[PDB]
C-alpha cells in the first residue's frame, strides 16, 4: 500500500494511455519510477490546449543525497507528499496545477 497517486514501475507509454482517457479532466496526474534515470521519479500530468487537444507532459523528480526532492532546484521538498501538496496549490512551472489523481 503506497500513496494514491503513486503508480510505481509503469512505463511512460502506459502512463500516457491512462492519462489520455477522455473521462479524465485536464490536470490529472500520477507519480511513477523513471525508465531513463535510476533512482529518479516522474510526475506525469495531463493538459489541454487548442493546438494539441488533450496531451501529457512528463517532469523528472530528482532525489538529493540529503533526502530531498525537486523538479527545479529553486524549490525543494522533504518528501514526495510535500511535492504533490505544493503543486496541487500552484502550477509554478508545470503546465497545470495538480487537480485529479489518476484512477485505478
Amino acid at each position: 500500500m503506497a500513496e494514491e497517486w503513486y503508480f510505481g514501475k509503469i512505463t511512460r507509454r502506459e502512463s500516457e494511455r491512462l492519462l489520455l482517457n477522455p473521462e479524465n479532466p485536464r490536470g490529472t496526474f500520477l507519480v511513477r519510477e523513471s525508465e531513463t534515470t535510476k533512482g529518479a521519479y516522474c510526475l506525469s500530468v495531463s493538459d489541454f490546449d487548442n493546438a494539441k487537444g488533450l496531451n501529457v507532459k512528463h517532469y523528472k523528480i530528482r532525489k538529493l543525497d540529503s533526502g530531498g526532492f525537486y523538479i527545479w532546484s529553486r524549490t525543494q521538498f522533504s518528501s514526495l507528499q510535500q511535492l504533490v501538496a505544493y503543486y496541487s496549490k500552484h502550477a509554478d512551472g508545470l503546465c497545470h496545477r495538480l487537480t485529479n489523481v489518476c484512477p485505478t
